[PDB]
């Protein structure tokens, strides 16, 4: 008789009817396939036969229906067994009057990617689709600090406080780049762009980075991600990307561990009776981020969710269990164009949780589902997980790296004080001042006149107009 | 021997240490000597005599102490020891590093004015002063419903949607209006000034109540509050009143009963062993707004709590009790001008439930106290309460009298579509519009310039401008 055990060798089942069993049962088939081709000397050539692909997946299937393997998974029995309760208990919190709503959720550990638990959907005798593993939804927002914010501060070309133009713009097809209703404001810092998940200063950070020819696909690829197209303008808004939770959960991982990628996995070993290892988890670990780029970014997302602007979460949490709520949270949130889709994702330095709701034939939900709804089943689904294991999400804070160096900026610039070129007169740029976080090794620029990232002539004449009135 | 009774007839004590009895016992004895000097034939003339005054003040004490009194009050058993158990367990939570934070509380039954239950402070037997009944603080912007926009619209002198100037204003001594570190922005309606809570708007209208003569203090004073000078600029801001809570929550029960004031009272009936009726309360119920007045007001503060801007409550109660957080609540927020008081006054159809919170000393509380501790606080209380007596709260929904009324108007004007006057070209005046709620007979006027609630010249110039440009 095979079984799947948890981590710690408890039996999951014997080779029953929920998302544990056949995600687990499905991965361990996968790596019984990858075993027995190479044991029977089947070259990667003949493996792209389809005939011997069939072939040697069922015999994968039937190889541990009948023999006597021993399978660990990643998967914390407390954990997993309080996150299903939380969605039987708590799921029907996500309902915002658009029909049923879907979700799935992965609990991940930052220092290995184990994936500890997690809620493959609402109640699987009713609907089986896994949406922790198997289905691929826009992540929208939540690209932004991945894509665009990381990377740009990571090739040195921001800091925490840099100033980004949020002006009125279109896309090439001279459309207006919308968020929400609102088409734009002005000039803004770093901050305010992520507090609120502006898309303009998404948008002109990955200009930027094609200007400048940025290897942005091996950043993405490093952590595991496929896109099969970089030439895309709303790519930082989660355009052109379709991901797992699974996946993308690995990827604010990956800024949660000081910027070092550990493979997702759920299977961590596979045994036959005698012992012989069949398949073994091999970690590689990988510096995508600088330390001091995830760990200026880390300090980003705590206020994102502090703030409060687009989730309710911390609220929601500090009610439920406030000294859970006082440890040290970061997090993004993300909605699709037609309220479609909304993510959060959530870290402490010792796990991070992704979460994703929406409907499987992709309609429309609320206009609050994300901010409020998600938000509160989230807070309960943490709460769930600390009662059941009170150490796991730790009490440990983030903290900027050593590498991390500080400028003094002015406030308005984003920049340093200098002098300045604006028709005609060329002004001492005077102000009030703040502490802005570099990744690179020279930290803030002197300002100069296009301080912004983005922005029309137009826009830099009212900029410079008001700032200059401001002296 | 004396008994205090809770309202069903359980006895309290006999004539122990904490606020109930204090409380309970003080405002019988304020009974009893009443009933004592007329008893005695004391003329109110012989009565101003402070000796005489003494002596009856000690013959009522022990009149209680030694007789057979039996004195109803209207304190709900239940309902009172939750609230205790809720401060003694959930009273930490206020603190947010200015020292330890003092709390009152008080609940009321919006048709009766009986206070079914309160919180007098953190813990009696640290701090005795009663915070619900004897401490008398501003009660900052939750003065702005009752005596700002409230009689406003009571004048029909404006509706639901009508614009306010929040341009940058001084008071008469030169100084800057502040709302927090901001010195204000634009025109807004009448939601965004109460969700928000900003101070220009409030200035503006009880600045034209002045204008047109309005009787304020009839208002104010049919519901209790003893107000010196009517005469002061930031009175709508709270400036020139103290209030205790219970007096405070009577004014919000005003608002939530459709406008029918009921006194508040702690005691219900003092019988003689015998029989006798020594005191009773008579009820005097007063139409202090209209039926129109008080809905329309309702409905407004209802998004100052959805809205979340100045108060976390909801999100709070959402997780703690979504059933409950789903019963229809009003509210308003107060912030003294260091930090130094926060009120969160709520209301479901059926109670209101008045609370303060700060420094017996008068010093500042940290700037997010209101914000996110009281509500979160009141937030357990409420939960307290609810699981206490699971009815008490009620269902029903608040909705709109029949007698209000409702026009059309432009969103840009919160007026009626017209013709108007800006310097040359007089304008057709086109754009969307929404349908806004006034509580006189003719409804929303037909637009004109001066157009909103209070603004100078320049005010009104850009306003415009900004306007037309949008045609
Ligand atoms: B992001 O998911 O926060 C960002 C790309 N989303 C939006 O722009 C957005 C909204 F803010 C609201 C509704 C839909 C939508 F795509
Ligand atoms: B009101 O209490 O909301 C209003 C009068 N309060 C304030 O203007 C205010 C703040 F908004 C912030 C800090 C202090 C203060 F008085
Ligand atoms: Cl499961
Ligand atoms: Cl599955
Ligand atoms: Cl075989
Ligand atoms: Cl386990
Ligand atoms: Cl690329
Ligand atoms: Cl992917
Ligand atoms: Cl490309
Ligand atoms: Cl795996
Ligand atoms: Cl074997
Ligand atoms: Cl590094
Ligand atoms: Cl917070
Ligand atoms: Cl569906
Ligand atoms: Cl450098
Ligand atoms: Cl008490
Ligand atoms: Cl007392
Ligand atoms: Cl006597
Ligand atoms: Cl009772
Ligand atoms: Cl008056
Ligand atoms: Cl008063
Ligand atoms: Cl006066
Ligand atoms: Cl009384
Ligand atoms: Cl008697
Ligand atoms: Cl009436
Ligand atoms: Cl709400
Ligand atoms: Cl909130
Ligand atoms: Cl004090
Ligand atoms: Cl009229
Ligand atoms: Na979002
Ligand atoms: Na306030």
């Amino acid at each position: 008789i095979s079984e799947i055990t948890y981590s710690d060798g408890t039996v999951i089942a014997s080779i029953s009817r929920d998302y544990l069993y056949f995600t687990t049962l499905a991965e361990a088939q996968e790596r019984m396939y990858d075993y027995l081709a190479q044991r029977d000397n089947v070259s990667a050539k003949e493996l792209k036969n389809e005939a011997t692909q069939k072939f040697y997946r069922d015999l994968a299937a039937k190889e541990i229906e009948n023999g006597g393997y021993k399978i660990t998974t990643t998967i914390d029995q407390k954990i997993h067994s309080a996150m299903q309760s939380a969605v039987a208990d708590y799921g029907y919190l996500l309902d915002d009057g658009t029909g049923r709503v879907e979700v799935g959720n992965v609990l991940m550990d930052n220092q290995t990617g184990a994936i500890l638990g997690f809620v493959g959907g609402r109640n699987y005798q009713e609907n089986q689709n896994n949406h922790a593993f198997d289905t691929k939804r826009s992540p929208a927002s939540t690209t932004k600090p991945l894509l665009a914010y990381g990377i740009a501060i990571d090739q040195g070309l921001m800091g925490s406080e840099t100033i980004l133009s949020n002006y009125p713009t279109n896309f090439a097809n001279g459309n207006p780049i919308m968020y929400a209703n609102s088409k734009g404001t002005g000039m803004m810092t770093l901050g305010e762009a992520l507090n609120y998940s502006w898309n303009i200063p998404a948008y002109w950070t990955y200009r930027m980075l094609r200007e400048n020819g940025v290897d942005v696909k091996g950043y993405m690829e490093k952590m595991g991600y496929e896109i099969p197209e970089y030439g895309i303008e709303s790519l930082p808004m989660g355009g052109g990307i379709e991901v797992t939770v699974a996946q993308h959960t690995n990827g604010y991982q990956t800024l949660a561990n000081n910027g070092v990628y550990h493979q997702k996995h759920v299977i961590s070993k596979i045994e036959a009776a005698d012992g012989r290892v069949v398949y073994e988890y091999q970690d590689k670990p990988v510096q995508v981020y600088s330390k001091a780029t995830a760990t200026i970014m880390q300090g980003l997302l705590r206020e994102v969710l502090s703030s409060r602007v687009t989730t309710t979460f911390k609220s929601n949490l500090t009610s439920l269990n406030p000294t859970l709520a006082n440890a040290d949270w970061i997090g993004k949130t993300g909605t699709t164009g037609q309220d479609e889709n909304m993510w959060l994702m959530l870290s402490t330095p010792r796990l991070t949780l992704g979460g994703w709701i929406g409907h499987d034939d992709n309609h429309s939900l609320s206009q609050q589902a994300g901010y409020s709804n998600n938000s509160n089943y989230m807070a309960h689904l943490v709460n769930a997980i600390q009662q059941a294991s009170p150490s796991i999400w730790g009490n440990e804070r983030f903290a900027l790296d050593p590498s991390v160096v500080k400028s003094e900026v002015l406030k308005s610039t984003g920049q340093k004080p200098g002098k300045v070129s604006v028709e005609g007169k060329e002004v001492e740029v005077t102000g009030s001042t703040v502490t802005s976080y570099w990744a690179n090794k020279s930290g803030a620029p002197a300002t100069s006149y296009r301080f912004a990232i983005g922005g029309s002539d137009a826009d830099y004449q009212n900029a410079w107009s008001s700032i200059v009135g401001s002296l």
